[PDB]
Order: C-alpha cells, then structure tokens, then sequence
C-alpha cells in the first residue's frame, strides 16, 4: 500500500517525476508537461510527460509530448518553456541531448491547432535552433532550460539560456525578429562570479503596486509602474532565488535593486524543498502562477521500494509586496474548493507556557489550517544574539525543547497520539539590534522529530517572516500525508518540507496547536478544514 502517495498535490501515477516543463494557457485549457522516467523512479530516460486541467486542481493524462526521435534529442528530452505568440500559437522551446551529448535548444509546436488539448508536437527540422560552437565558446556540458520568449519595442524576441563558464553563472541572451533564426547578443542580461550553473533561469515583469499579473512582453500603461524579476536555480546550492530590479532595454541588461545580488543571498521562493521552478501569465484571472518542484526526501531505496519518486507542489500565485522588498506567494484559490463543507473552528483559546491543543474532527494527514497567533507584551521578547543572520541555522541550533521569551509557538502536523512522531512549524519572536522598536520574526519548520525511521532527510528549515508582531501573527499550512507546506505573514515566508512518519498516518495522524516559550499566548482564531482528494494522474 501507499502511506505517503499525496491527496490533492500533483504527481504522476508512478516513478520518477523532475522539473515543471513548459506550463501555459491554451484555449482557456491549463497545461503543464513534465520531466519523467517513463520506466524508472530514479533520473532516467527522460521525456516531456503531459497532464490537463481546468482549474490547476484536478489534472487528466496524455501521452508524452516531447521524446528522443531525432538527432537534436536523441539522448534526452530536457527542460523548457511554452511562449505564447502574439497570434495565440503556442511554441516550446527546450533542451535536446544531441549525438555529441551537447545541450542544444530545439524549437516544437502543434500539430493540430484545433486540439484544445495540443496531444502530438512536431519539431523543426532546423533543430538545433542554438547550439554551443567554436565561435560562441558556450560550455556544451552547460547550456540549458530556455526561459519564456518575450518581445521588445524594437520588434525583436528575446530569450534567455541558463549556462555557466569557470564558476561564473550567467543568463545568455538570444535575439530573434521572426523566431527562427536565432542570434546570441554579445554580453548577457545577467551574470555573477561564484555561484555555480545558472539553472532554470526565469525573467517576468510585475506592478509595483498590485495583486495581478503582467504579461511577459508587456511595457505597461504610460501609467503603470512596473519592475523585473530574474529568478535562478543554482545548481551548487540546490535552490531556487530570485532578485527585484529594472530591465535597461536600451542595453538590454537586468539591473537588480540597490542591495539585491544574483547569487545564493537573495531572496528565495521556498526556504525548504523547492527546485526548478517556473511561471507563467493566465490571461483568465490576469495572475502569474508559479509551479515548484519538490523532491524525495526518504533514501533512493524507499523510492524504488514504493516505485515513484518526486511531487510538484500546488501552485501559488504571486505579486510583488508593498514595500516593493519581496515577492508574495499564496496557494492558488481554487486549491480550496478541495475543502469539506464542515469546518473545525477554534477561537480565543490561551496556550500557556508548555501546553497543547488537539485539533479534533479533521482528516489530519489531508487537510488546510489557518491560525492567528496574539502575542501579549512584546518587550518580554529575548533581544537576537549579535551574529544570528542565518535563519536556517537558528531552528537547527534550538528545537522545540529550547525555549525563548517568545516562542516557540505554532503548530505541530502530522503528529502521532502520544507524540513520538510529529512535524513542528513554529514562530520565534526576538527584538532587533537597531536604535528603534523593530523586530525579527523567526519561522521554523522542524523535521527531526517527524519520523522513527532512521534514514530519512531530517534537514530543518528556516525564514525571516517581514511583520509586524503588534498585530495578530499569520500561519498556514496545507498538509498532504508526505508533504506540508507551510506560509508565514500571508504568504511572506514559504516553507515546504518532505515527512514520511511511520506512526502518524491517515486515521492516526494527529493535529496540535503549541506554545512553549516562557510566555502564554493567545490563539485569536483558528481553522480546520478536511481536505478531498483530487483527480489527478
Ligand atoms: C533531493 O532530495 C535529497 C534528499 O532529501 C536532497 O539531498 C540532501 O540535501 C540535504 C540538504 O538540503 C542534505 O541533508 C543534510 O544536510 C545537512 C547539512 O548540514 C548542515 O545543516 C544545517 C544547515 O544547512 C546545520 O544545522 C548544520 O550546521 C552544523 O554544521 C556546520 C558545519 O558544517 C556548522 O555551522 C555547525 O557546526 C553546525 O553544528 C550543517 O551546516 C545536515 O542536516 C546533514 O549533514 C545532511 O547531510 C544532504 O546533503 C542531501 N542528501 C543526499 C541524499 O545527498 C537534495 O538536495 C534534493 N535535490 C533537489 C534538486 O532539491
Ligand atoms: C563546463 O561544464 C562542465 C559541467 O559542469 C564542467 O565539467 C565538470 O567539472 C566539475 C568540476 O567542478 C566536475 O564535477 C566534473 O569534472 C565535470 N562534470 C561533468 C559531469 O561534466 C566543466 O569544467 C565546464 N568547463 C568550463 C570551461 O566552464
Ligand atoms: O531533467 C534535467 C533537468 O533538471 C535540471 C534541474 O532540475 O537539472 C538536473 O539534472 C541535470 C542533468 O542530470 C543535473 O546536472 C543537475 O544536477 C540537476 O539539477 C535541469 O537543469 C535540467 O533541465
Ligand atoms: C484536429 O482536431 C480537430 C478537433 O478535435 C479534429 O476535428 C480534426 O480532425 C483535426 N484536424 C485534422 C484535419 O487532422
Ligand atoms: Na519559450
Ligand atoms: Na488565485
Ligand atoms: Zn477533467
Ligand atoms: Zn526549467
Ligand atoms: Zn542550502
Ligand atoms: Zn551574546
């Protein structure tokens, strides 16, 4: 049987499963292909899978899309991306392994344009489209994941290619003005010494001020304000970061924000398990998705023994915060359509310092919680410690066990009866070592108790979370039998984890509220919904 096969999150229905490939809108259809060992649950035989839907929720299967047939492919079918033409065609461009094992780019569209579904892709017998040479001196073994192709005000498409040469990370740049042929720019958009390989790069505009999404090639009202984004996947580090700045089209270089840098300290999306992950524009609801992958955190002999291996997370919305610091996710809103009718429901309960409160009458393995935690007087808070800039160091340095004035207090998810197994998401509230009154919000997520077995990923996680202590503190977390992911201050701080307890699961996993800091605290409100499953495949 499968304890830990997820409800509601995407996964195909067997073996290993990799990077989001390609997601778009067509004819008011969602899609989302996918990298998969259609005979494997490690890396292997990779090919472009495909999956349908409605509503991003509930996924319908089709045969694989993109698989070695030709030269340009014929040792790998590799990551890409879908752009949407101006006359509402849809390409996909992606990386091909060629008989020389180089990573080449390759151009594929449909066959049939009046199939909603797009089920067969033909490629271009002029594939490779870019390719490494003697002249562009471009690392062969380096040179993959072709982002969205957007077009400028001079009529020319430009794309970029994530690559790297000597240690240096970089976005090479291709222009093109009838997306065919196909020329490198001389210098690219962005690059950074240091960090390694410049995977699953990803280049978007977004408004200053607003929740909704802009297109990828748009310039935005003589009105509208808007600024870039340039996301990474750093292939040393195994994460995924993202920097706020402008795009200089004149030079046609990313200019980050005074004090972002490219590398592995800026921001990141997911502050747990989160690779690969790719955006696209839905002209349905005007909102940009963003897709993440999340692989295995048991050992690769649990994988094969359970004969899959890698989930793609629900996908989240995002925007660019007020303060224009940041960007904003929150789990698409029909991710709550899965809800049960019934609703367990908790306010104005008092956790007192080294206390718990179950959460009954809820499919505790299946289901979405949100708390709003009060806190009391804030200048009971511990002042940080003078080189505590690390934030997944501080959760790793002090469980649950080490107690602060404020905090620990959160929740703790997918949890045994008696306790010998539970996954805690927490808060920690400090005061700043500047002149004024600001303070540190801590968020942790804490695995190392989650699950008996021994061999597993026990990595704990951890963020800064930018709110404001004096009003109610935000929690969220969408729970999935092996999966948990969890959203600090609305979607502020993100933290996704893999737990597979022994003990805690289906009708005997377990929910808590907690609080062990010297402390008591105030839960103003708290929500329980069972989740249903979702047709998925
Ligand atoms: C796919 O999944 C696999 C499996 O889940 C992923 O591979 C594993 O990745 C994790 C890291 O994400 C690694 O697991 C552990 O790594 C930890 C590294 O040790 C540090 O952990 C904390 C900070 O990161 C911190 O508590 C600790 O500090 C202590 O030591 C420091 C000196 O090094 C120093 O600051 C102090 O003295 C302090 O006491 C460490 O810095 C750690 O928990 C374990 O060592 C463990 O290795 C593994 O490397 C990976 N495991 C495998 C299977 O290789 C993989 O990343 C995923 N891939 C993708 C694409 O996402
Ligand atoms: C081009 O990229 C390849 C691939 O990363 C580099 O070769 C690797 O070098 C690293 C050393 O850090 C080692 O892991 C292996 O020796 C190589 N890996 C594989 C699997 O090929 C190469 O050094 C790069 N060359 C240049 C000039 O940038
Ligand atoms: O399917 C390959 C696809 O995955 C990415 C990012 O997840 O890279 C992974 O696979 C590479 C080839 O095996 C590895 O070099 C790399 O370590 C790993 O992250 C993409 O780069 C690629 O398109
Ligand atoms: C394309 O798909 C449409 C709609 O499913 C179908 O009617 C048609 O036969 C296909 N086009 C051709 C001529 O192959
Ligand atoms: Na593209
Ligand atoms: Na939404
Ligand atoms: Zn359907
Ligand atoms: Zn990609
Ligand atoms: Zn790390
Ligand atoms: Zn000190």
């Amino acid at each position: 049987n499968q304890p830990y096969r997820t409800g509601f999150h995407f996964q195909p229905p067997k073996n290993w499963m990799n990077d989001p490939n390609g997601p778009m809108i067509y004819k008011g259809i969602y899609h989302l292909f996918y990298q998969w060992n259609p005979k494997g649950a490690v890396w292997g035989n990779i090919v472009w899978a495909h999956s349908t839907s409605t509503d991003l929720i509930n996924w319908d299967p089709h045969p694989p899309a993109i698989f070695p047939s030709a030269p340009f492919d014929i040792n790998g079918c590799w990551s890409g991306s879908a752009t949407i033409l101006p006359n509402g065609k849809p390409v996909i461009l992606y990386t091909g392994i060629d008989p020389k094992n180089q990573q080449v780019q390759n151009i594929a569209e449909p066959k049939n344009l009046s199939d909603p579904y797009l089920r067969e892709w033909k490629k271009s017998p002029l594939n490779p489209l870019m390719a490494p040479d003697a002249v562009n001196g471009i690392n062969a073994s380096s040179f993959r994941d072709p982002t969205t192709a957007w077009l400028g005000q001079d009529k020319k498409w430009r794309v970029i290619i994530g690559s790297k040469i000597h240690r240096r990370g970089l976005a090479i740049t291709y222009t093109s003005k009838d997306f065919l042929k196909w020329e490198k720019s001389p210098e690219p958009l962005h690059y950074d010494d240091g960090s390694g390989m410049w995977a699953c790069p990803d280049f978007f505009p977004v408004t200053r001020f607003g929740s909704n999404g802009v297109e990828t090639s748009s310039f935005g009202e003589p009105n509208e304000i808007l600024k870039h984004v340039l996301k990474i996947s750093l292939d040393d580090t195994k994460h995924d970061y993202y920097t706020i700045g402008t795009y200089d089209r004149v030079k046609d270089k990313f200019v980050p924000d005074n004090g972002f840098k490219m590398d592995g300290t800026a921001p990141r999306y997911d502050y747990g398990k989160y690779y690969a992950s790719k955006t696209f524009f839905d002209s349905a609801k005007n909102r940009r998705i963003l897709w993440g992958w999340t692989n295995e955190s048991s050992s690769v002999e649990d994988d094969v023994e359970k004969g899959w291996s890698g989930i793609q997370t629900i996908p989240r919305k995002i925007w660019l915060d007020r303060s224009g610091k940041q960007l904003i996710q929150w789990p698409v809103r029909e991710v709550e359509r899965l809800r049960t009718k019934q609703v367990k429901n908790l306010r104005n309960k008092v956790l007192k310092s080294g206390s718990r409160l179950e959460v009954y009458g809820v499919t505790a393995a299946q289901a979405d919680v949100e708390v709003l935690f009060k806190v009391r007087d804030l200048e009971k808070a511990d002042v940080i410690e003078p080189s505590w800039t690390d934030p997944q160091l501080i959760c790793s340095k002090m469980n649950v066990s080490v107690k602060s004035g404020l905090g620990p207090f959160g929740l703790m998810v997918l949890a045994s009866k008696n306790l010998e197994e539970y996954t805690s998401v927490y808060f920690r509230i400090f005061k700043a070592r500047q002149n004024s009154n600001k303070y540190v919000v801590l968020m942790c997520s804490d695995q190392s108790r989650s699950s008996l077995k021994e061999d597993n990923d026990k990595t704990t996680y951890g963020a800064f979370v930018d709110i404001n202590p004096h009003q109610p503190l935000s929690l969220r977390a969408l729970i999935d039998h092996s999966v948990v992911e969890s959203f600090g201050g609305k979607g502020r701080a993100c933290i996704t984890s893999r737990v597979y307890p022994k003990l805690a699961i289906g009708k005997s996993s377990h929910l808590f509220a907690f609080n062990y800091g010297y402390q008591s605290v105030d839960v103003l409100n708290l929500n329980a919904w069972s989740m249903n499953s979702a047709q998925i495949s």
